[PDB]
């Protein structure tokens, strides 16, 4: 007589019927034992003990949220992080360090099929990779999520995996292949209030693949580097690790050198010497040395890379004045000038006056004008992003340079994709409608996914499958943002903007109204820079101010030209070289394209509580996160349809017992020893379809079944 009910605590809670009376059912909760009276259709019917912590979920008789939930709870608790939910995974962050990943279990798991051992991320790269050898087909590892859920974490263990069972102990390549996180973290990583090794960029990261199998070399592709927060930070956050390792690690002779001071001395540095808990960051900054030095970074280049670091800081350090009853910009102190212009190897007069008076054409006559203190400060913020994030693609690519160094590109690939997940916050700019962008194609990839998976194995059984793509419902959300034209989409419309003269981010705003008001996935907000837009996990209100700006990412053409001239041979190299909304289009149609060429695994990472704490899971949050998953929605479209389905061989052996008349004494076919066994059961020809191999069921009909 127990059952699970609704709970405001615990998301939902064992309960046992006391009273029915119609609709309205009184419960008894069986941890309190407080009376509840609440409708039929709140109560969601329990599984069997016999499902306790389930390792693969499809194998449920009653498939709900509450017993979904209670599954990953009770694994949770007890160990075990990972569970299969059928044609994808879900990891829940332990946030303690777990022995699951010894060199023991690495081999374990090797060529062993994902029913034959418990779960892990380990089983997913070796199925896609024992699958990449037998169908000679590329592969992908999707690790979705929230901020602080274990993308990173579990991208890595596949990463270390591989390393080890498709190695040529480990070798060369493989030891480079382990250090080329290590150093991008270094660089792109930061403190965050949601994550202290937040990844402030996405990665795909490709492993390619020798006929027999063997890692032959890599490429990384990273996506949408926070260069903004090299600048400033929110309260208790900081910087990239890179700027606090230098400052933390650097010897007598470097910091000398490269001309560091202190952690209170940088306006780029918000809230000063904030610590990473249980980690010193003068350690790091060895640990990111000897991760350079295995990946073939030469001193010379190493060195080059922390003057650069230095720079950035130094440029947050310049300040501009204003002359007396004007609002052009003054510099009284070259101090900061000429501190940055040593290090950039460039002139401190020449860049003085590219700041304050740059040389502008308009044709054909050239215009030298004075700039405002405003202007100058945008200008040097402005430069500051874009020295940063040029030194992250120069990283990058030395990285992939190392990584490539073979000139082999294989048979096949293994991509594994980490990108920053669907996360509603106060200010939703131009950034977080990528972001957000990236996740309709995501989940519209993963929704089509299961629904082929499914239009394939329904035509296999030849039962019938009325369904049209899952993937078609995220579609029209996906031309609010792209479509070029016909009714032009959000990133059509800024790019049209940014062309017009008196153009500003309310007009960019008025003219989205204007051209996308009464479109079903878009919504006016309740601020003249406020838009809402409806993504398949919730609605967004996006402020688009200074999206204009953002889109055109303007940098001072005059400095920017003294730096591509630079005496120092690195800093010539950075700056050795159309909109910021089609380049990222550009980006995300490639990756997509890449995707669908690939047969995908999906890992979907749960974060337990928004606290950093380990064995408390905050239940109505885990909710929230298989609602914006689509394990939700999978819940839904399975109760639906046969979530169940069994073997011929499998369902006799199972459940001979009740239908013990039905099987004559001698040999007959496994579909029709069944179809005897189910005529004496007196079994609804609606609640099930004999296929071809097993026997598809509604759902509850296999858990009416279980008796004894
Ligand atoms: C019946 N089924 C299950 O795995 N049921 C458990 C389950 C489903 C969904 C969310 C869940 F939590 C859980 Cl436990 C297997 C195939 O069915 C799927 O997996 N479809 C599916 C469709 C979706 C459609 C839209 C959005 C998400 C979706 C997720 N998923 C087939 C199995 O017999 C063999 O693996
Ligand atoms: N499987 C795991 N085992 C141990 N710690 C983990 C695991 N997954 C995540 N963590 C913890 O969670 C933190 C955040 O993980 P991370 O992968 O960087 O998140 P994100 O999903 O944002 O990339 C880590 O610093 C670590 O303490
Ligand atoms: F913090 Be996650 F890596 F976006
Ligand atoms: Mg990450």
């Amino acid at each position: 007589k127990l059952v699970w009910v609704p709970s405001e605590k615990h998301g939902f809670e064992a309960a046992s019927i006391k009273e029915e009376k119609g609709d309205e059912v009184t419960v008894e909760l069986q941890e309190n034992g407080k009376k509840v009276t609440l409708s039929k259709d709140d109560i969601q019917k329990m599984n069997p003990p016999k499902f306790s912590k389930v390792e693969d979920m499809a194998e449920l008789t009653c498939l709900n949220e509450a017993s979904v939930l209670h599954n990953l709870r009770e694994r949770y608790f007890s160990g075990l992080i990972y569970t299969y939910s059928g044609l994808f995974c879900v990891v829940i962050n332990p946030y303690k360090q777990l022995p699951i990943y010894s060199e023991k279990i690495i081999d374990m798991y090797k060529g062993k099929k994902r029913h034959e051992m418990p779960p892990h991320i380990y089983a997913i790269a070796d199925t896609a990779y024992r699958s990449m050898l037998q169908d000679r087909e590329d592969q992908s590892i999707l690790c979705t999520g929230e901020s602080g859920a274990g993308k990173t974490e579990n991208t890595k263990k596949v990463i270390q995996y591989l390393a080890v069972v498709a190695s040529s102990p480990y070798g060369e390549l493989e030891k480079q292949l382990l250090q080329a996180n290590p150093i991008l973290e270094a660089f792109g990583n930061a403190k965050t209030v949601k994550n202290d090794n937040s990844s402030r960029f996405g990665k795909f990261i490709r492993i390619n693949f020798d006929v027999t199998g063997y890692i032959v070399g890599a490429n990384i592709e990273t996506y949408l580097l926070e260069k903004s927060r090299a600048i400033r930070q929110a309260k208790d956050e900081r910087t990239f690790h890179i700027f606090y390792y230098l400052i933390a690690g650097a010897s007598e002779q470097m910091r000398n050198d490269l001309l560091l001071e202190g952690f209170n001395n940088y306006t780029f540095l918000s809230n000063g010497h904030v610590p990473i808990p249980a980690q010193q960051d003068d350690e790091m900054f060895q640990e990111t040395l000897e991760a350079m030095t295995i990946m073939g970074f030469t001193e010379e280049e190493q060195t080059s890379i922390l003057r650069v670091v230095s720079s950035v800081l130094q440029l947050g350090n310049i300040v501009f004045k204003k002359e007396r009853n004007t609002d052009q910009a003054s510099m009284p102190d070259n101090t900061a000038a000429q501190k940055v212009c040593h290090l950039m190897g460039i002139n401190v007069t020449d860049f003085t006056r590219s700041i304050l008076t740059p040389r502008i054409k308009v044709g054909r006559d050239v215009v030298q004008k004075a700039q405002t203190k405003e202007q100058a400060d945008f200008a040097i913020e402005a430069l500051a992003k874009a020295k940063f994030e040029r030194l992250f693609r120069w990283i990058l690519t030395r990285v992939n340079k190392a990584l490539d160094k073979t000139k082999r590109q294989g048979a096949s690939f293994l991509g594994i994709l980490d990108i920053a997940g669907f996360e509603i916050f106060e200010i939703n700019s131009f950034e977080q409608l990528c972001i957000n962008y990236t996740n309709e194609k995501l989940q519209q990839l993963f929704n089509h996914t299961m629904f082929i998976l499914e239009q394939e194995e329904y035509q296999r059984e030849g039962i019938e499958w009325n369904f049209i793509d899952f993937g078609l419902d995220l579609q029209p959300c996906i031309e609010l943002i792209e479509r070029p034209t016909n009714p032009p989409g959000v990133l059509a419309l800024l790019d049209e903007e940014c062309w017009f003269p008196k153009a500003t981010d309310t007009s960019f705003v008025e003219k989205l109204i204007q051209e996308q008001g009464n479109h079903a996935k878009f919504q006016k907000s309740k601020d003249k820079t406020e838009f809402c837009i409806l993504h398949y996990a919730g609605k967004v209100t996006y402020n688009a101010s200074a999206w204009l700006t953002k889109n055109m990412d303007p940098l001072n053409d005059n400095v920017t030209s003294l730096l591509n001239q630079s005496s120092d041979k690195f800093v010539a190299d950075l700056w050795k070289d159309r909109t910021v909304g089609q380049l990222y289009k550009e980006q995300l149609t490639k990756l997509m394209t890449t995707l669908r060429n690939t047969n995908p695994n999906f890992v979907r990472c749960i974060i337990p509580n928004h606290e950093k704490r380990a064995g408390k899971l905050d239940a109505h949050l885990v909710l929230e996160q298989l609602r914006c998953n689509g394990v939700l929605e999978g819940i839904r479209i399975c109760r639906q349809g046969f979530p169940n389905r069994i073997v011929f061989q499998e369902f006799r052996q199972r459940y001979e017992i009740l239908a013990a008349n039905a099987i004559p004494k001698g040999f007959m076919d496994g579909k029709q020893a069944c179809i005897l066994m189910i005529k004496a059961l007196e079994l609804d020809p609606n609640l099930y379809r004999i296929g071809q191999s097993k026997i598809f069921f509604r759902t509850g009909v296999l858990a009416h079944l279980e008796e004894e």
